[PDB]
């Protein structure tokens, strides 16, 4: 029997962890009955991966089966990987950053729209235990002031990106929470030998809200965020973390898929496209002035 598959083919690039995980999520029931994983595309001769086969470049650029590309691969490579598979006509999914400077992600929205597919930077970090907790907390009150830090370990910038840009997760929470911001200050303390650096931002909100990002990487820290927000009425200074964030990837990949179902919103894709390149133009912005 003759029967046109009506799932989107999928192919992985990159296989390192995140790869690894869109793997494994790909072989979850929940992703049976839209997406069919082809393959994968790795810059290593690993031949095959249990049952999922390696595809060149080449062939899954040329191959029309392959729908969907998943873009996880270290960050300096997606700006590349990303214009390949929209102008070889395939969706895309990325994590974030989708790039590293501003006006690539520029042309490829612009890409995107040309080829009629749909790009998707990944920001799980929207879809936390934690965050729903804080969306919660913000309703109805007024901020002050706040801070929001991120201690780390060392982070290859050459291929991880400047800090900025690394870390846009933290300054994705505040744009969401608290809308578009204005950039007072940026300040850069390194120690390459020590493999020490602290980026000092000051932003502020629409409604005079000052608020300190901090990004901050050296050995033996530990992964801890800091968060401390002064509102009028009442304050934070602590987000609990009873859960695990279980399935995390599945919910973003689950939202890509409504993308392909076409039953996204315009204005709910204007919307997040506005707050994607807002925060992207703000770390560009922000490494100007470190």
């Amino acid at each position: 029997m003759i029967t046109n598959s009506g799932k989107f083919g999928v192919v992985v690039v990159g296989v390192g962890r995140a790869g690894s995980v869109r793997l494994r999520d790909l072989k979850d029931p929940r992703s049976a009955a839209f997406l069919n994983l082809i393959g994968f595309v790795s810059r290593r001769e690993l031949g095959s991966l249990d049952e999922v086969r390696q595809i060149s470049l080449e062939d899954a650029l040329r191959s029309q089966e392959i729908d969907v590309a998943y873009i996880c691969s270290e960050s300096s490579s997606h700006e590349d990987y990303i214009r390949q598979f929209l102008q070889a006509g395939k969706h895309v999914l990325v994590e974030y950053p989708m790039t590293l400077s501003f006006a690539a992600a520029q042309e490829l929205w612009e890409l995107a729209a040309q080829k009629g597919r749909v790009l998707h930077e990944e920001h799980v970090e929207l879809l936390m235990e934690e965050f729903e907790f804080l969306r919660r907390e913000v309703l109805g009150k007024e901020l002050l002031k706040g801070s929001l830090r991120f201690t780390a370990s060392p982070l290859e910038e050459e291929r991880f990106g400047f800090p900025a840009f690394s870390g846009i997760s933290r300054l994705t929470w505040l744009v969401s929470l608290f809308g578009e911001l204005s950039l007072i200050s940026a300040t850069l303390e390194e120690r390459k030998e020590d493999q020490y650096m602290k980026m000092t931002v000051q932003l502020e909100t629409q409604n005079k809200g000052l608020l300190s990002w901090i990004e901050e990487k050296g050995p033996g820290l530990k992964r801890n965020r800091y968060v401390n927000f002064q509102f009028t009425s009442g304050s934070l200074e602590e987000v609990p973390s009873v859960g695990v964030n279980k399935n995390i990837f599945l919910k973003d990949q689950d939202i890509f898929v409504q993308k392909l179902l076409d039953q996204v919103s315009a204005e709910d894709l204007a919307a997040e496209k506005k707050r994607i390149m807002h925060c992207l133009g703000l770390a560009s912005d922000i490494q100007k002035l470190c």
